[PDB]
DNA sequence: GGCACTGATCGGC
DNA sequence: CGGCCGATCAGTGCC
């Protein structure tokens, strides 16, 4: 196998600089406002510039303003987003045997036939898609090429921005031997210091646990994920990803445990999220509570048929009223999640 | 036991 | 201090 990982560089903040070229090389920070107050919300991303600051996805944006006050801060426009995102993915399809798109930015190609096996040609195939993903959307990617998903992947990460990452073959065992715990897709800063704690720093050292023992500090899919990649047999398909769920959730005005307050803002979530669904009927619907504190509470219920749009808001009447029961605590955010679709 | 399914959390992008 | 999503996993019912 010959795969092409493909991942674009700070994305949002990246297209924001494409349709505003005024912003390319200084610090800009796309932001997602909550609409509560003038500043409340998140970060999404940031340019180069402005991470190197201090800015960083996720955090606040009051944050991000205390620390880089001259930065542009504007707007997620999240559509246009997704444009973008189409139409590359759409490129990269055409230069694909198969192709599995992981995320809005990030895809996985499986271009094994389509250069007759040969891995240096896979190379040759991976600048040509940069190149052309520059000419025609003005948007630089990091790519990687590797005989499996996870490799391509973890040299594309350690490639950024704008790169070009290579293992072949022959370099893999050398590599997985030299890897380090933290770099590897799936383990989260905090595992990973857990593991970090147990001394095991390297990816080679999980052969030195077997499975009993590492499921204690892992958890079962953490574990036997682990002590294939180490062993070099991960070797996972790629595979056309469907969506599995479709929901919305709104920032409320002020925090509330009132439902006539709160019923509102759910069922504009449920109208959006049924829109979105378009034809697809969920048997499953979550309504999730985001509360004042920032926890997140989640009360479901999966029937034996398809969901209409009105017994959804009935229902979701229902499951905020047994998140209220069960948590004393205020609401901030409220919204609905609608899965296993007919 | 272990399969099928569940509701709820977890955490990455 | 946002707004998403898929993965994960312990609990139940069952034969
Ligand atoms: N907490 C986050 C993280 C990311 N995103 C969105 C914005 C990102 O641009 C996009 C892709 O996430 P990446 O992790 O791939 O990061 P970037 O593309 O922004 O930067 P990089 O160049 O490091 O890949 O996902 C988000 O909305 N919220
Ligand atoms: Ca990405
Ligand atoms: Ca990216």
């Amino acid at each position: 196998m010959i795969v092409i990982f493909v991942d674009f560089d700070y994305f949002f903040a990246q297209v924001e600089e494409v349709l505003n070229p005024q912003y390319k090389g200084k610090p800009l920070v796309v932001c997602v406002y909550s609409g509560r107050t003038k500043t409340s919300g998140a970060v999404a991303t940031a340019n180069y510039e402005a991470r190197k600051l201090g800015v960083k996805a996720g955090m606040p944006i009051i944050k991000a303003m205390q620390i880089a006050p001259s930065a542009i801060y504007v707007p997620m426009r999240k559509p246009i987003y997704e444009a973008f995102s189409n139409r590359i993915m759409n490129l990269l399809n055409k230069h694909a045997d198969k192709i599995e798109v992981a995320s809005i930015d990030e895809a996985y190609l499986d271009v094994t036939n389509k250069v007759e096996g040969n891995f240096e040609n896979g190379i040759e195939l991976a600048r040509k898609i940069k190149q052309e993903i520059l000419e025609k959307e003005k948007i630089t990617v990091t790519v990687g090429v590797a005989p499996n998903k996870i490799l391509a992947k973890i040299i594309a990460d350690k490639s950024k921005p704008n790169g070009l990452g290579v293992i072949r073959p022959t370099e893999v065992q050398d590599f997985l031997n030299e890897l380090d715990i933290d770099e590897i897709p799936g383990i989260g800063s905090v595992l990973a210091r857990r593991l970090n704690e147990l001394g095991i720093q390297k990816l080679r050292d999980i052969l030195s646990k077997n499975y009993n023992e590492l499921e204690k500090i892992t958890g079962k899919a953490k574990a036997l994920y682990l002590l294939k990649l180490a062993q070099d047999e991960y070797n996972e398909p790629i595979r056309t990803r469907v969506r599995k769920s479709i929901g919305r959730i709104v920032t409320m005005k002020r925090n509330s445990r009132n439902l006539e307050e709160i019923k509102p803002y759910l069922f504009r979530a449920i109208e959006e999220s049924y829109y979105k669904l378009d034809k697809r009927i969920p048997k499953a619907i979550h309504v999730v509570a985001v509360t004042e504190d920032l926890d997140i509470v989640s009360r479901g219920r999966t029937f034996p048929h398809g969901i209409s749009k009105e017994t959804a808001y009935s229902e979701s009447v229902k499951l905020l009223q047994k998140i209220l029961e069960e948590d004393e605590r205020k609401i901030r955010r409220i919204g609905v999640r609608f899965s296993k679709f007919i």
